[PDB]
């Protein structure tokens, strides 16, 4: 990381760019902040955030939707377990999240018996809802939720406590 | 002051406080120093100082009154002087500041002579003023200095002298 | 360049002009650079900058009339070749640039000859014209150029390149 | 710290202090615990170390008390919860502890369901005894321990175990 | 060394030891050299030093004995040389140390001549006396100082000199 | 460690053992990886070293033997409980280890009640066989295992796994 | 660059391909500089360098092929002149390498003339061959350098100078 | 010493001699032991050490010859001393040394006399044998060693000790 | 102050004065220390000193002059007091030093009372003679200091004391 | 070549006596030399020639 | 460098030619500038410079000589060009210096031409003489320069300008 | 030594001692060698050194006298043996050096015999001379010494050799 390089090229194809205030950060952070707390008389928004685009007659705003649903239906979802293993399977719906677990042992040696196990990890929101979506199971492993869907999920962890007016603190000279 | 702990814990009640403008001492300051200029249309005040408050309901500003005057009436005041000390004693009015100062040798011994003294402070303007209030002594050494009073005083040194509009200063490189 | 003296002293004949933005080069910067677009509404000029003074009756602004041309008329301007050298001199028009090159050997010595040369660099933009401005020479050396005027140059090197919307750059952490 | 101010300060309102034993915490050290293994010729003593005092006339001995009874008598102390929990509560008498774990869901919501709990934190050794204090619950959630009492407790973490007299280590140079 | 394990557990099997004086090297040491001036009031003593002990009923001393003599009688010891050199030996009785050089060249071969020799340190003091103890070779080689017995020796070199009451010396402030 | 003794002193008795190839550790774990593989028409070895060895005579091989068993035949071990714990004990045959856990209260105070445990650690694999192995109880405490034996055993954790042929990884410079 | 974590993590999925000679780049460098020198008994080598590969079945060797030639046919490549410029544009033949420039002023503005230019850089040395091919020009600029072909080319500059096997050098202490 | 040009200088015409295997020292320094020890196939060698030569028609070998002897024959070698000295001469043979030891006082002052002094040192050992080799002296101080001769002499210091195959040390870690 | 620009700039406008001895502050101020002790053999001198010059023909010597007198007659000079203050001023004649100090209250506000001050100060040695110098006060405040004159003055304080013949200290190593 | 070295160790020397200008040897030889050719307790030693030249009070 | 070794050993061979002056360089550089302005009555000198020799007798002085002429006469010196190149060979008579520059193909290849060039540098000026010294080409390449001689050049770069009366320069206190 | 108080404290009594060239221990070196050398036309002297003084009447020079003889006649010396030793004492008459060195034991212990010892050092060479002066023994000790006088001597190290006439050395840069 020459600094007496990458610095004065790392900012060159930048300029077109720059300008953005040095404190862009917390300048819209407070305008998305604002917009945050009650319809500001726009077509609404879950979390569509006004950035610096080049575009000048559209106006672009940040959004998701390729990231919670895409191509769905009525659907009866499957699960993949290639040998079968009835009483050594369990089948998990953790919320909008389906699991398999199925181990078996089909694979045996002279003192050493291997063992095969199948994993599925669904987070399919859009596909399955905890209380209609059902399993079925095959005779030869294969597993099939079955059941309608519509909805949207996703584990996050951001969720900032404390910080809530009033409170304070002090200090003094020390050394 | 472990930096590693005292930083970031006198800064965790601080939260309700935060936010307060990384400039707020000049921020705020400039905001006074317009209101100190000309009354801007406000309930007239010689230094409310609009600050930040949790208050919704109501606007608090900063203010003195309970560092002027408090309890007086009509009132004569009355010095300390324990034992007579008439020609021992000498009674200043120092504008609005009552001080007397007696001393009296009441104790001897062999070779040592021991001398009380007795030095009064009174910083009291809402109850004296030097133009109209005079002293009366007693043959014990009661002082009393009666007369009028309603006034404000108070000894400060907050006086920024100069910076006066259009100066110009410049320098040059060294080594 | 005493720290502890030229610092505090520097910034002694600065107050009346202190607190001017400690960001002056780049919020003044912007508002010059707005005007520099189009015509704001103003009394038209190719660069004038409205400045901070400290009249207050008239509006002072960044001229540069006083640095093209001056005490011009109708007539032509004489070089300086004191001594003839009509084969050995030769006169350039480079634009609103007139210059003579004239050596002449007048001086002799036993096995050395002295040779002396007079060369002159006129920038008058007001009196030149590549064009009209001719070149006439004497049989003593006064070259002298004719031609109407009126014109203004002065080669400077300020073109900033580059930082055209539309660039973008980045990096990451180093060690 | 100012180490040129309040390392010298700090010794100011400590001379008429001074003196006490470069080695103060060993030395009274040293005689407390040659009291506290056979009871010497004293008014007894659980804990009272002879410590250096101005008093004259009495003779001073640090002490407890004031920190295992106070004011008690034949009680029934009772536990706090406001709401009824009568399957959701838990009662709890670890040694001279009564605690109590009471939590009923009152407050409703669309498909929010808010949970209340009261949690008392009873640390009364001159007032529990888990021998006989027991617990009568109303219809109310108000909880009430019966019972006699005198008892002292108090849990602390103080048992240095290892020196035992005929250990010996040793070491050598080392670079 | 790690002095952050070393230290700390070099420390530990000591415990029991622990508190034997800051200044046990001096303290003991003077108590010591009091016994070591006049024969005072006990069993006497060569050099015996009362160190601390965990012997409750008995008190122990630190002494030699086992370092002087131990299991001699009427006897003529015999100096080892293997191969004669009656010509070529010779013995010194040095004290109470009594030595022995005898070198005979019995091995050869073309140009070189090989040397064997014998030499015997005997430091024993329980059985020599320079005085009586003689010495007599065999034609073996076979050497033997016969003679009586009893006595103590052994050249050591602890005589601190110096400090002898009243000296004075000072010095002065540098830089 | 006086680097300038400790380091050419440690390098003395080291002389007519030094030049053992300056990658010694490497040489020599190449031809032991080499015969690791497959059985290198040696006197079958299962992990037998060729090490540097004076032995002109005979070869010397690194071995253990004296680390599995040494000396055992039919056998009944007895494992140790002084003092019966038939209720109180509890014996387990992890492997080739047998263990024995009794603890017993004999003992006993006015308020305090002493306990006293015996716990055996065997780690005997040529004299217990899980399979076989049992365990008799005696109305003393006597314990004894009986059974068959002949095994070898000994937890250790020497597992360098990974190392998966086909790999490689790549870097740049950076600052 | 966190060395404590890129260090371990590049070395990481380099795993099973180290173990290549801690002088890989010097050992395969001797055996490439031998087989360099004569034609050794091979399937030839223009530079094919036998390097370490997993393929067991095969021997692979670093070859070019790919950076001389490919998809070439008896040809007449063409320049591109978008516009005319016969008298503007310069064709030349530089070896295996066809260039071409052409220049024509086709916009034009006010005092400002615009000129259009276009300029190819080929190296095709497998379609040019400077004695054959030639160049026939359009009247649109078209530019068409037609001829036969085959050949390879490639300027680089890997040329190391001296080392005249047969030198010598010394030098001395200094400081 | 500039590291920056003598560095990269003095390695520029050893230019054709690199290469000459890092380890020159000990790589040669073995095959030369290794022809030490046993008289190997070859044209014996006193110690001749084949060295890496450009030479290809012929093999060089280090070898001395020039350091022993060079043109001599029966002779009489006479030793220096100028003015005769009989009994104030010391001839010495030691060895393959011959050397001449003569003061005597010529010049005489007022009450300083001056003493000359010749001394000779001869290390001819391919002229001189202890035995055979004698001394004749003139009277002029013409000293005159007679003797036959042939033999090989010089004295040296190069007797490495120490290395008595089998030893062994140890260490620990420390700091 | 950049050492490796304005060290060799500072000393290039400097060689054609270059080399005016390392030490001209003591080489000349010995020359002109002797000729201020008797007065030499000259046009004498005040204090002038003879310095480096270039000038050929004539001979410069460093004088003052203009440091004392200039234009001056009989005179009578005239202080300055705008506005009258008969009893207000303060006309000082301290030797050659004319000062006048008038104070008077011109302007005046509400509460506020305005005082203007004139202050004079006038170095004129060649003006002024304590003795003979005189004043004279008009009513408008015009002071007029009438008398001859004739004199130089200037309190400056150049005076170094000891070093007054035959003195002589000493030290010592020392650290 | 020890710019960073012998640079500043060859200028060190030169400090007891270093400070007036850049160049040493030409105005104290000059000044010698106008003094030279002047006779200087000796006496006489002249030839010279005089061209053209735009000086009044010199030549 | 040895600084404890070669700086007292190296001011070994020096003591019999200390006291040079500390200054030498520019005490004796002064006399020799002093008869570098004007014939010193001495017996003239090119630059002759009296230096301290030990020669009591005779008088030395740094001379030249040996380092302008030598051996010469007046013949014709001849180029050196083995093979005949009179179309491609270039004599050039540049001042006192004589070169030649021929280069003839003699050499031939396959596809590759060698090419030999013969090129002599003379710097004789006691042999030329641009003037009259000419050229005589052979048909074997013997180039002859004939004519007279007698001269004396060298180019070298001895002409520090700057320094030239009347300068001065000037700096102050930074930092 | 403060340097802050010391140094102007060691120079101020040092006042009108200074000036005497910061060179003077080589300035009056060179004069005091010269006249070392050559009798230069002086009152002769041995040493003398004009030295500084102030003393302006008389010129002094350093001299010695005062360190070779004082006050001696015929005399006849006598050493000092209190008690008889004629066969254990040795008088050595070494130059103008007289010494005695006479032991007896005279007090006897037990096993212990104490012996005195009486050793004289008389540098008196205006006193001795060994080819005279003898010595004659009494039977109480009494040494007597008899024999004229007049000599001056005293064992010094002043002798710097080395630093003869024409050596020269040299060196060169290094790093």
């Amino acid at each position: 990381m020459d600094i007496a390089i990458h610095h004065p090229w790392i900012r060159r194809p930048f300029f077109p760019f720059h300008s953005p205030s040095r404190l862009f950060d917390q300048f819209f952070g407070e305008h998305l902040l604002e917009s945050d707390l009650f319809p500001t008389s726009t077509s609404l928004s879950p979390f569509y955030l006004r950035p610096p685009s080049f575009l000048r007659a559209p106006s672009w705003f940040d959004t998701g939707l390729s990231e919670m649903r895409l191509e769905k239906d009525r659907f009866s979802v499957n699960l993949d377990v290639k040998h079968f293993s009835p009483e050594e399977l369990k089948v998990k719906v953790l919320g909008d999240v389906i699991e398999v677990h199925g181990k078996h042992e089909e694979r045996q040696d002279e003192h050493g018996f291997i063992s095969r196990e199948f994993h599925r990890k669904y987070r399919i929101p859009a596909d399955v809802d905890p209380l209609t979506i059902t399993s079925s199971l095959s005779s030869d492993g294969v597993l099939t939720v079955n059941g309608p869907r519509k909805q949207v999920s996703g584990p996050e962890r951001t969720i900032p406590i404390t910080r809530e007016e009033k409170p304070a603190v002090t200090a003094a000279p020390k050394k």
